[PDB]
């Protein structure tokens, strides 16, 4: 992910917003994490694995446009990922036109 600029979009087909920014690899060395699995993390029955990840594996894999249960569908997913840590760490981006930027 060293090409990365944008979140991948391909699966939300027809888009409201601007892509959401993000340069993965200078996003994650700014923001300071370390662990891949803070994002790319392993579920499996309700148990999240500590000392797995999910490196590869897009979150569309397993997030579809529809929640399931309470697996989260895809956008409320990256919702609570990214803008769930930017509003606990009081860091990054919390407003929608900050994240998908008009330009
Ligand atoms: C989820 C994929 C995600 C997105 C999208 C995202 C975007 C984002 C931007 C565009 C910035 C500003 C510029 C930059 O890349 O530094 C930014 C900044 C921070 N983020 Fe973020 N971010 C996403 C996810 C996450 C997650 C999961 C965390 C916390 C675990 C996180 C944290 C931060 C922090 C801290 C910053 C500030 C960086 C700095 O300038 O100090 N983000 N994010
Ligand atoms: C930990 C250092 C870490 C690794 C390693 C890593 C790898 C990685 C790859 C190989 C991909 C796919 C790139 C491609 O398609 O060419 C990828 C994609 C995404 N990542 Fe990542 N990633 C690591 C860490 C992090 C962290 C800490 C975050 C969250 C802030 C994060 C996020 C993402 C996202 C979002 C994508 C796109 C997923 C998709 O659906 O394709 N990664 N990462
Ligand atoms: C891609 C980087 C990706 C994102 C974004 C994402 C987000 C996400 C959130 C915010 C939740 C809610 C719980 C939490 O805060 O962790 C969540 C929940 C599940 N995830 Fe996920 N997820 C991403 C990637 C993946 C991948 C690649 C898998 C499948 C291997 C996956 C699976 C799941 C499952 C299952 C859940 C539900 C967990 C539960 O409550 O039982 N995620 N995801
Ligand atoms: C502010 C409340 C806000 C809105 C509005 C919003 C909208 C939105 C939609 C409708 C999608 C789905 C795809 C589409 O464009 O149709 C979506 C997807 C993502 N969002 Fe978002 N979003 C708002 C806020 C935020 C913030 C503050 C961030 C950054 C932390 C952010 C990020 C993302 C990401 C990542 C996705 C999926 C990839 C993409 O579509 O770019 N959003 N959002
Ligand atoms: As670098
Ligand atoms: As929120
Ligand atoms: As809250
Ligand atoms: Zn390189
Ligand atoms: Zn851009
Ligand atoms: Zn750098
Ligand atoms: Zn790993």
């Amino acid at each position: 992910x060293e090409d990365m600029t944008h979140v991948p979009t391909d699966a939300f087909g027809k888009l409201e917003r601007p892509a959401a920014v993000f340069n993965h690899d200078e996003h994650n060395e700014k923001a300071g994490i370390e662990s891949c699995n803070a994002c790319h993390h392993v579920w499996v029955n309700g148990v999240l694995a500590e000392d797995e990840d999910s490196v590869g594996t897009p979150c569309s894999d397993c997030h579809a446009l529809e929640q399931d249960g309470d697996t989260p569908g895809l956008q409320d997913a990256y919702h609570q990922q990214c803008w769930g840590c930017h509003e606990k760490q009081a860091k990054g981006p919390v407003m929608c036109g900050e994240c998908h930027v008009k330009n």
